[PDB]
């Protein structure tokens, strides 16, 4: 038996969910927003290491709006539960991202000065992250 004469490869229908859409960050704020396309951790500096970058690179000046905020511990304790002589010492405070999370939205500078300052930034980041418009996606051919 190779090939029976009932089974058949059964799988979803498309990948996109207009139901189950809780937590989409497209954008907010801004013209532009920088998206991260992969799960990590964003440190303080990250955060405004990244920000400064950002605000010089725009020749014609620019603000940027960021929402990304450290709150989850960060260890490089692999095991620690209920374990240890009282507290380890932190490495500073990290803010949890996922696929699709906008942490950076510029508005009023040139496409391409907003598109490369919101790369720079995530250029220094641990994850892949493109720009994108208020709440414009396009499909990749």
């Amino acid at each position: 038996m190779l090939m029976p004469r009932r089974m058949k490869y059964r799988k979803q229908q498309r990948g996109r969910l207009k139901g189950a859409t809780k937590g989409g960050d497209y954008v907010a704020f801004g013209d532009y927003g920088l998206v991260a396309l992969e799960p990590a951790w964003i440190t303080a500096q990250q955060i405004e290491a990244a920000r400064v970058a950002m605000v010089r690179h725009f020749r014609r000046g620019g603000k940027i709006f960021i929402r990304i905020f450290p709150d989850k511990p960060y260890t490089k304790k692999p095991l620690e539960v209920r374990m240890g002589k009282g507290k380890g010492n932190v490495e500073g405070y990290v803010a949890v991202v996922k696929p699709g999370r906008v942490m950076f939205e510029v508005a009023g500078v040139t496409e391409e000065q907003a598109m490369e300052a919101l790369r720079i930034a995530g250029h220094k980041l641990p994850i892949k992250t493109k720009i994108v418009r208020r709440d414009a996606y396009d499909e990749a051919q």
